[PDB]
């Protein structure tokens, strides 16, 4: 039966990492269709001053191709 | 001196990681005894309508044998 | 042009993982200078009784030397 | 010369791991053109009863752009 | 919400990789409940005269602790 | 805030590493739009005689989704 | 034919590596049955004064299920 | 007591991968002598039309030096 | 005997791999001693128009602690 | 609450892997403070005439910065 | 069909990383045949003075065994 | 300059890690000429009883071509 893309997404947040993740996932809702899964695959950050201003969790996310 | 067993616990939760790792912890507490660290080796999670519903948060714990 | 200088430090909070990341940021601005990047190489923890009293996250820190 | 596109896809089959990569290669092959070589990254499965009833095959495919 | 475990088994089968995983799953759903997904980790192999006599999937098993 | 897609691309040169890098670059600009930073993943070759003919250099690129 | 279950445990010494698994292995074998093999996944130790007070060796062993 | 020699090798076959690996330690059999284990490093192939017509093994072999 | 440091740094230059660890040795040369050996962790980039303007390598410097 | 860093040093020695690590966590006690725990990374070695005279054994020190 | 070879070799050169997998591509090609392609697994080299005098590129290299 | 060739073995011992490797070295030196460093990649070992009785220490072995 099925078959899944997996696409490689960074989301943004100056918030945390949830929020980065949400982020990316809801861009990728926009443009495809059928996520299923995501799977996280990296934890980084911009400073500025002395303080985290972006964090940045890039993630893979499994979508079902029809 | 002593000896520790490692298990491998993925805890959920619809609210993010730090909920997800304590969820695995807890449940870990009620049948386990003298937890002592744990280590995240991954985070995943389940999309439903084009958001995130379940963080899944698998971890290591350490746990004194006695 | 530029080279960086990459330190490994690990935060701690009781609180949380944006939390322990943070301190670590904190702590190097104090005494590092120009720091530009991060990124979360491991996320671990202390348990007492059965639940987590520090989390322990581990980030490298990108920082300008002049 | 020549630039490739790899794309990671996880092919799906209640028969087995060869047949799992097929399928994913089948419905790249409709999509894409130019395909050159694969990689298997990573194989996983899901359990009914007792029993595996999907391998899930996730890959790397390799693909000329012209 | 939930809670799983992962234990990894190695299953063994003089007949090749399924044949390894589907014993490996068997035993588990003898002893345990509510098994999920699986993860292979590992393919290894004895070798007896010039030829292989055990294939050894290594793998991971996650299920629902209730 | 901001959200990038990262796609895994492999560029070819007769020349060397560099320059099988940058071509693969140059062929994401074409397509592609903010373009913000790179990774090498890889780098493999052909060889022809007793000769390394292709340069193959495997390359992840990070880019802003508007 | 046979299938293995691989359990994860660290070992402590305050005189090494060997003893640290000895160890392990000696506690494993009290409760588990059937030991066959183990592997070394990760040496570690806690320093006390400025010396190695424990060395910490976690080790994956695996048994025969019957 | 005894030393072993590892060598990778990778084997190929337009069936599968258990054939693949059976070629290789076949001609591994033909030239060593006392083959004792064998590991999967890895899985690739060839894509010929929109089809798999190699299957590509790589793996370890371990076999006694005497 | 001896005892050596490893600090990681990141070199950069316009011009390419090379240059950009040169730089980074250099760099390291004026303000540590005893430089033995360096090992490659990372190549990466920033893109600016759609080329390539800085090389970004990030390197692991030994060096004897006397 | 607290801050740890985490430096690399590798210790040598021509007696083996224990007193390699205890060299090495030595000279850090002479010039850093709080020393708390350590993890092997890597065990390496030079060879002269056919047998092992340096013992490299490369490892992470963690101590807390106050 | 067919059967390889995968040796790994090390390379060096004082001009850089292209010069150092070329000459050991070209001491391979002296005594083995059928060269078909390489992977580089590792850059490394060794400072003298405050500068990088031998690059060391270490590669695997596969070749048909007939 | 120079080129290396680097062969994985595995040494085996009753009493422990340096004697393994020892005995791996012993071993190479017999056969191969200008033995240069080693690498550890891999611990494991036999149980017998509910004891050790195999170390088995993979190693990689680095020696120069002329
Ligand atoms: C090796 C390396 C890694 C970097 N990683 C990041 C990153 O993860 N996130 C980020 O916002 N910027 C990153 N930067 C950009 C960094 O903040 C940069 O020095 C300034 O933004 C411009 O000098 C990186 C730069 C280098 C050289
Ligand atoms: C390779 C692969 C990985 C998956 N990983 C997850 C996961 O981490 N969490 C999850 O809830 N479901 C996962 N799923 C199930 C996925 O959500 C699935 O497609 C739908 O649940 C049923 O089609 C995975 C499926 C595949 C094929
Ligand atoms: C292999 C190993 C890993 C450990 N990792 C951690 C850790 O990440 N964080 C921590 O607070 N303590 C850690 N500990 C210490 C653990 O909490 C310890 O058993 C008690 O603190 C003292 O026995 C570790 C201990 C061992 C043996
Ligand atoms: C960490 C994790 C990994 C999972 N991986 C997979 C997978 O690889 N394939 C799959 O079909 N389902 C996967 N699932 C979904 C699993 O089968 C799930 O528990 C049920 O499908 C719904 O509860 C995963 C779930 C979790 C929490
Ligand atoms: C490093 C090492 C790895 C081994 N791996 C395996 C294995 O994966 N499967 C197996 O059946 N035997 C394995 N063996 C055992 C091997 O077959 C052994 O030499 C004979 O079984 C007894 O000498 C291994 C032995 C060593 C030293
Ligand atoms: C495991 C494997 C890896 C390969 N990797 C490459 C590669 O990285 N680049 C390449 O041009 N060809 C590669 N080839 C193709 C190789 O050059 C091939 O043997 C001839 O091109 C056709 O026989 C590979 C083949 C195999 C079996
Ligand atoms: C990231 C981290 C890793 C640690 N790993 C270990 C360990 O491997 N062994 C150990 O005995 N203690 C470990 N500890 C505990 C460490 O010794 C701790 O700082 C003191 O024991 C209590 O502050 C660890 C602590 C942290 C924060
Ligand atoms: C990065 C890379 C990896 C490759 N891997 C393989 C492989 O695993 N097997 C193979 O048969 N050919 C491989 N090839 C060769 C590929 O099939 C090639 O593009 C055509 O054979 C000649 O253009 C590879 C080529 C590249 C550039
Ligand atoms: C995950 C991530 C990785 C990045 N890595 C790098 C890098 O390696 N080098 C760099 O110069 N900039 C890097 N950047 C910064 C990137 O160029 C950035 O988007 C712009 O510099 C400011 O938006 C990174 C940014 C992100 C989000
Ligand atoms: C890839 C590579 C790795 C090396 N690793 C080591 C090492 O781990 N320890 C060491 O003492 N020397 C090492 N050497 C140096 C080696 O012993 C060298 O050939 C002689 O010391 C000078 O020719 C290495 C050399 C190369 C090319
Ligand atoms: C952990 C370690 C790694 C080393 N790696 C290398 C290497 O990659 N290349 C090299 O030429 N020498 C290497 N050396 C040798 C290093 O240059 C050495 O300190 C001097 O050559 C003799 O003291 C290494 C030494 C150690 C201890
Ligand atoms: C996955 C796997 C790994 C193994 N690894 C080893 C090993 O590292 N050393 C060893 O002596 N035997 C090893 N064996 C062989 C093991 O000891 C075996 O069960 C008995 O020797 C024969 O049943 C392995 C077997 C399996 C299935
Ligand atoms: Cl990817
Ligand atoms: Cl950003
Ligand atoms: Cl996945
Ligand atoms: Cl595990
Ligand atoms: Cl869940
Ligand atoms: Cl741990
Ligand atoms: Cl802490
Ligand atoms: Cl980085
Ligand atoms: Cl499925
Ligand atoms: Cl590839
Ligand atoms: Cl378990
Ligand atoms: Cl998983
Ligand atoms: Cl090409
Ligand atoms: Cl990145
Ligand atoms: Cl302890
Ligand atoms: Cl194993
Ligand atoms: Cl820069
Ligand atoms: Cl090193
Ligand atoms: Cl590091
Ligand atoms: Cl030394
Ligand atoms: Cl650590
Ligand atoms: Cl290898
Ligand atoms: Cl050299
Ligand atoms: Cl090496």
């Amino acid at each position: 039966d099925h078959v899944y893309k997996i696409v490689e997404l960074t989301g943004s947040s100056p918030n945390g990492i949830e929020e980065a993740v949400n982020n990316a996932i809801a861009r990728a809702g926009e443009t495809l269709r059928h996520l299923r899964w995501f799977e996280v695959v990296d934890t980084r950050g911009h400073i500025e001053g002395g303080r985290v201003n972006h964090w940045q969790v890039t993630v893979k996310v499994g979508f079902t191709l029809e």
